[PDB]
C-alpha cells in the first residue's frame, strides 16, 4: 500500500453528521462506505440516508437506535433496490416507520465484502477500495474525551466492539522510523467531539480496539 491514505482529499467523504442520543452507529459507519463507493462508480458524492437505513432494515436484521450491523445494512441496499438521499429522507435520531421513496433512491449495492481479520488485509482494502466500515472498542472514558493525537488505550479490547465508525485513511507521524503509525477514522458524533468529528487510532498494534475484526464495505 502507500504509506499514507486520505480520501477525503479525494472527493469520496462528506461532512462530519451527528447520529444524536439513538444506537445508529451502525447506519452512520455503513452510509459512509457506500458515499464512498458511489463516488468511485459515478464521481457524484451525495449524502445518504441514515434514517432510511434505521427504519427501514430491520428484515435484515437491524434494530434501529437498539443497534445494528453495517452488513446487515449493506443487504437492506441490495434487498431493497435502493437508499435515499440524506435530502429527501432526513435524520430524526430515533426509530420511526419505514418511508422509503424509489423516486430519491441515490445509490445501490450489490452485496458486500467483509475483510480478513487483521490489520495489513484492511490496509490494503482501504488503499485499493476507498473508506471501509469498521467496528471499534470506543467503551472508554478516554474515547469520549479525546482531544488530537494518536489514541491508545490500553484497556482496548480487540474482540468486544461497541461502535461501527469508518477509516478513511492512515498515515504516520513523527519520524518515519518511530512506527508512530494511525487510521484515520470518521465518527458520527459530530464535529465538536474528538479532532473535529475524527479520531487517529493507533495502527499496527495487534489490532488495536479491535479495528480490523469487523471491517467491510459495499459492492457497487
Ligand atoms: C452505535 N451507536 C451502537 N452500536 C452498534 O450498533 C454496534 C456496532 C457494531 C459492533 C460490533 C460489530 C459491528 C460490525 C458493529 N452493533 C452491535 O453491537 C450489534 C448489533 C447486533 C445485532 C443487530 C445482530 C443484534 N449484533 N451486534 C454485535
Amino acid at each position: 500500500a502507500p504509506r499514507s491514505v486520505d480520501w477525503r482529499e479525494k472527493g469520496y467523504v462528506t461532512p462530519v453528521k451527528n447520529q444524536g442520543q439513538c444506537g445508529s452507529c451502525w447506519a452512520f459507519s455503513a452510509t459512509g462506505a457506500l458515499e464512498g463507493q458511489m463516488f468511485r462508480k459515478t464521481g457524484r458524492l451525495i449524502s445518504l440516508s441514515e434514517q432510511n437505513l434505521v427504519d427501514c432494515s430491520g428484515p435484515q436484521g437491524n434494530e434501529g437506535c437498539n443497534g445494528g450491523l453495517m452488513d446487515y445494512a449493506f443487504q437492506y441496499v441490495q434487498d431493497n433496490g435502493g437508499l435515499d438521499s440524506e435530502e429527501s429522507y432526513p435524520y430524526e435520531a430515533t426509530e420511526e416507520s419505514c418511508k422509503y421513496n424509489p423516486k430519491y433512491s441515490v445509490a445501490n449495492d450489490a452485496g458486500f465484502v467483509d475483510i480478513p481479520k487483521q490489520e495489513k488485509a484492511l490496509m490494503k482494502a482501504v488503499a485499493t477500495v476507498g473508506p471501509i466500515s469498521v467496528a471499534i472498542d470506543a467503551g472508554h472514558e478516554s474515547f469520549l474525551f479525546y482531544k488530537e493525537g494518536i489514541y491508545f488505550e490500553p484497556d482496548c479490547s480487540s474482540e468486544d466492539m461497541d461502535h461501527g465508525v469508518l477509516v478513511v485513511g492512515y498515515g504516520f507521524e513523527s519520524t518515519e522510523s518511530d512506527n508512530n503509525k494511525y487510521w484515520l477514522v470518521k465518527n458520527s458524533w459530530g464535529e465538536e467531539w474528538g479532532m473535529g468529528g475524527y479520531v487517529k487510532m493507533a495502527k499496527d498494534r495487534r489490532n488495536h480496539c479491535g479495528i480490523a475484526s469487523a471491517a467491510s464495505y459495499p459492492t457497487v
